[PDB]
């Protein structure tokens, strides 16, 4: 199967590979298909799966939880991962593009995710996204309640800097079990900016987004270079395709991230999975690296 | 009246809004003037002073002081803020710009405070900026001394970054009582670069200093978006004045920063505390953030 | 002779100028000229010597050894650093520079610098340059191999950023020694980046290095400005050379850092060992860097 890991210290053990349904709707799939797709990528070792408030306008944590409906008994298979903090104009309270960490909202939206994804429990909480007006003490405050119901049991952070993650840490008696970060050959920033090295340093173990059906390239020919690259780097490890040496490229980071896969097919979701089982050489992650940048070192 | 704060752990209580004298000099006020702008700064609740080494070629405390001179008892009705570690062209001996953090200047800097104010003590200091060449073992030695004799109280630093501030305050055995910065929305870099995230955490609140009156709008059409929502959200919120709704939306910050008030008239020094009214959404606060950008998130 | 230095808590005392081998090959210099090049910098006071890993095509170590097998009680009198973490294109493994951070190669180049060295054991061992791949616990469990062996006394990074310096360091039961890096009028980002701070809160002194003798002058007149004015503050200190204005503008700040000096003439190496001597004020210890910069503050 996919390897298990403990995301962190006091933390829950998940899955190496993750399934994003940031796309359930895209998927035009229905609720028999979904129990259906589930239970195959549960067989294959994917047993985590990560869901999030303003997905999908409010719907993608619904649509899962029709497909829950139908196998009840698929809930112990599983480990549900749910976020809130984001405030998008998929709604009309919201004019504009804003975060709300309060703490009603925050006690508001994860009791709406059990709703939705009809469970009585969350494995994991993020706060979406770092808030300028984010009062640790607040969030915090939030997430006391909603574990002391056990309705969470374990919370996290997505997009935090290391100075924002070090400052909600040092308000809650519990450890923030990930920081849900985007890294890849595309995205490097966080490879350089303290982020990853404060995930390893403290062993909380980063669940990393690659946004990769989207198309990023063929149509941005500013990454042709690295297309180029990835695409010989796949024939020398006789890969099953360039995104399948893309998956392989973040798990051999230190930190040890478990990449979130966003595909609607088991086969696409199978050969994600077989990355690990790539023997990436040192050179071919720097040659990837580079062609991504332009430059050495 | 205003709010009363506690500035940091061991530190003092301050009046949320300060009265900062960096242009007493462009006010043409006498001393018997000054006596009595103060009472009525004083009569509203704000009783925290601020003042600085180089603040108006060095004349400025001074001036000050032949005011205090003329109503000795106004000293127990307030709290005086000084710094020192600038050195300006205002003096033949600084022929350019730098920065003199070493132990007899600091302690020069402040018994000169002492008297050019006409009081025996100062209720905060701080060093007014970061000297690539400061030796936090000299400063913290600066501090033991002037702490010693009563002459100084607390202490404190501006415009310092998370390294720096860190730095310093492994020296001191008392607590750093703040970090006097600038926050508004003209200037935003301390919302994300670490500076805020690290004051919250150790709960210390930062003094906010927001260059108003100096006209940075109408005359540098770069900010006339700005211009242009601080208007709007004035009128959504019924505020006296746009400045108004400058005050309320550094209040609104999570780390509760201090709004300093450079202003000569009672009248805009009360509409300046009359922010502490405002119910400022979320909402609101984001809006008047991103028209100074130009972007979301 | 030249100042003895601690460079760090539980570290060794090394000598305030290190003699740097980085371009002893260019020196086109023999084994009997070297075993007496270094008598006589061993005997003006400089005792410990810079050598790295891919220093002159991995031929510099080597070299360095032959000299030192001329004359074998030349070890006691000196303190031996070299590095490890690169891999440069002067060899055909390297078809590309990466880096190589691994247990087995650290310990690998390791010993092989005993070995080139003609020496029993290394004072100091350094890792390269920092690893978007490094794994803290692989190396920290590489510096556990050297060291139960006696062979390698001390540890130490070179180019890490705090980040990286805290997360190795929070691995290993001993205090790095040092961090190595770049240091000058022309290259000032650790000045204000929190490298030189962490240094010095953690009383840990960088051996920095500054490309001198690479003509980084007079052909680049973007420094032209900085020229000019090394040059009018050289007659104020009335100074042997221009170079010697830039070692001792390096000594002075706060974080003691530990010049290295690449020269391959006794004469120049004691013009460089006597900046301890320059009494550089802070105005223009300021003017010269403002004059790299371009600005005040």
């Amino acid at each position: 199967l996919v390897q298990r890991i403990t995301i962190a210290p006091q933390g829950p053990e998940f899955s190496r590979f993750v399934m994003g349904y940031w796309r359930l709707m895209d998927w035009n799939m229905s609720a028999r298909q979904l129990v259906s797709f589930i239970e195959e990528h549960l067989d294959l070792g994917v047993t985590t799966v990560d869901h999030a408030d303003i997905y999908g306008g409010y719907q993608c944590e619904a649509a899962f939880g029709e497909a829950l409906k139908l196998a009840p008994h698929l809930r112990e298979r599983m480990e549900i991962v749910s976020k809130c903090g984001i405030a998008t104009t998929a709604r009309e309270e919201n004019v504009i593009g804003h975060y709300i960490t309060d703490r009603d909202h925050i006690i508001k939206s994860a009791e709406q995710s059990l709703i939705n994804l009809a469970t009585d429990h969350l494995d994991l909480l993020l706060i979406h996204r770092p808030d300028p007006l984010m009062d640790a003490d607040e969030v915090a405050d939030a997430f006391k309640h909603l574990h002391q119901s056990g309705k969470v049991r374990h919370f996290g952070v997505s997009n935090f800097t290391p100075a924002q993650f070090a400052l909600l840490q040092s308000r809650l008696p519990f450890t923030l079990a990930t920081n849900q970060v985007e890294i890849s050959p595309v995205h490097q920033p966080l490879l350089l900016d303290g982020t990853l090295d404060q995930l390893q340093q403290l062993r909380v173990r980063p669940m990393a987004w690659s946004c990769l059906g989207g198309g990023r390239l063929f149509n941005d020919d500013y990454f042709q270079p690295l297309r180029d690259e990835l695409a010989v780097v796949a024939e020398e490890l006789n890969a099953g395709s360039i995104e399948q040496v893309v998956n392989a490229w973040v798990l051999r980071l230190p930190s040890q991230p478990l990449p979130i896969i966003g595909s609607g097919k088991i086969e696409r979701v199978r050969a994600a999975v077989e990355a690990e089982t790539l023997k990436m050489t040192r050179q071919q992650w720097f040659r990837i690296r580079k062609a991504a940048l332009g430059y050495d070192v």
